[PDB]
C-alpha cells in the first residue's frame, strides 16, 4: 500500500508567465514517497521508524519555458526554484517537523529547501534521500491493548516554490495522509 | 483494493475568513470508506452487500480560525459545520440515495446531515459507521453469464457544509466510484 | 498495482452552461487504465509491451443539461464532444506520440477523437480498446545491469473536449504517470 498525497493550499499558490507575458500551463506534480513506510491495519495509519532512511521523489513536469512569477505586486522575473518538505503536527498544523538528511558519515543535517533546475518542456525528477523525522510522534504507547486514543500523528509536505524579487512563491504543494513516527 | 475518490463540483464551493477578514487557506479533506466495500474483477467495480454495515471516515483540517464564509451576499459568520453523505444514481445523478444508520438496538434511522466541530490549526477525524444503502442497485442480476449490459451503480456523496445566515455553503466535497450494492 | 492519474493543464479548461445561461457544476472526470499495464519494482514505472493491447476506460459524469461552452469570445453553443488521446513524451513534453486501435483484421487506424453523447444527470461510459503505442522509449536498454541512466518514458493523455463554433476546447483531461514502452 502507498502513501496517498493531496493539494496542500491550492488558493495560495502563484502562477507562471513565459517571455510572451502569456501564463503556462499549471505544471504537472506528483509526489511519491517510496521507501520509508508501512501500513499497519491495526494503527489505521502508516508507520515509519526514526531510525529508517525514507525518500521522497518528485515529478515536476515544466509545459513551456517559465520566466515571471505572477505576484501581488505583479509580474516578477524568475530568480530560481526550490524544493522544499517538513512535516507539518497533525493536532497543530502551524507547527513544523524538521527532516533531517543523512550524510554518508551518518551525520544529519537539517533539511534545507534544495535548488532544483527545471528545463522546459521536461519533466524532472528530484529524488531527495536518507531523509528522517527529527522527532517522534506523541503517545505512540498502546492503552489497554488499544491505539493510544490520543495517538498524534505528522504529515508530510512537499512545495515547489520560486524565489523572487526576494520573496518566495509556492507553485505546487502536497500534502500526506497521516503518519506515526516510532521509536526502536 | 480501495475505494477512490474525487472532487465533487469544485466550481460550488464557498470559502472561508478569518476575523482579520483574511481568506483561510484550503482546508485539507480526505475521505476514506474503510469497511464495506470489495472490488469485484469480474464486475469492475466495488460490491457491498445492503445488509453489512459500512463506515466511512473524512479527515479535515482546519488552516487557521475560520469565522466567515463568503457567499453570493459576501461574508456571513458562520453558525456551525455539517457533513452530510448520500448517494445518487449514476444514470440519474439528479437523484439521491438515502443512506442509514443502524443504532445499537438494529432499528434504522435515516442518516441526517451531522454537527461536527472543527478547531483551528488540526485535522479533525471523523468517523461515522453502521452505514447502509437504503437501496439496492437495479440490474444485479446476470445476463447469459456476462454482466448485465444494464447494471446500474450509486456513487457515494460526502460533503462538508457550513450554516449561515440560514443558507448552506458546500466547502468541501468528494464522490466515490461507482458501486454495486446487492441483496443476499 | 494501477497507474496513477492527475488533471493536466487545469488553468486552460473551459466550462459549461446550460440553457437558463448557468454554468454547470464541473463534470466529474475518471480515467481507468485497466489492461495493459504492469509496475517494474526494478524500473520504478510502468511497462508495457507496444505489441499488446491495452484499454481506457473513462467515466464522464455531467450534471446538468449543457448547451454553451463559454470561450474568450464568450458563450458559444455546442456541436459535440471529443475524446482525445495522445502519449506525450516525457523529456519533450511538446512531442506527441501518437496512439494506435487495431481492428478486427489485426490492421492498425491511427487514433482519431472520437465522437460522444453525454446525455444529462447521467455518468456516460466510454471504453477504447485494442490501443498500441506506435513508438517505443528509447534507451530501454540495460546499461551495467542497471536501468539505463537515459531511459526514456510516456505519458497519456485523456482529454475531454467540446466543439464549437470552428475551435476546440477542453472540459476535462489527466494524465498518467510515467511509462515505459517495450519491444519483444
Amino acid at each position: 500500500e502507498i502513501i496517498k498525497w493531496q493539494p496542500h493550499q491550492q488558493n495560495k499558490w502563484a502562477t507562471l508567465y513565459d517571455a510572451n507575458y502569456k501564463e503556462l500551463p499549471m505544471l504537472t506534480y506528483r509526489v511519491d514517497a517510496d521507501k520509508g513506510f508501512n501500513f499497519s491495519v491495526g494503527d489505521d495509519a502508516f508507520v515509519c521508524q526514526k531510525k529508517n532512511h525514507f525518500q521522497v521523489t518528485v515529478y515536476i513536469g515544466m509545459l513551456g519555458e517559465p520566466k515571471y512569477v505572477k505576484t501581488p505586486e505583479g509580474l516578477k522575473p524568475l530568480d530560481c526554484f526550490y524544493l522544499k518538505l517538513h512535516g507539518v503536527k497533525l493536532e497543530a498544523l502551524n507547527q513544523s517537523i524538521n527532516i533531517e538528511q543523512s550524510q554518508s558519515d551518518r551525520s544529519k543535517r537539517p533539511f534545507n529547501p534544495v535548488t532544483v533546475n527545471l528545463p522546459p518542456e521536461q519533466v524532472t525528477k528530484v529524488t531527495v534521500g536518507r531523509l528522517h523525522f527529527s522527532e517522534t510522534t506523541a503517545n505512540n504507547m498502546r492503552k489497554k491493548g488499544k491505539p493510544n486514543p490520543d495517538q498524534r500523528y505528522f504529515m508530510l509536505v512537499v512545495a515547489l516554490q520560486a524565489h523572487a524579487q526576494n520573496q518566495n512563491y509556492t507553485l505546487a504543494a502536497q500534502i500526506s495522509e497521516r503518519i506515526i513516527v516510532r521509536a526502536s
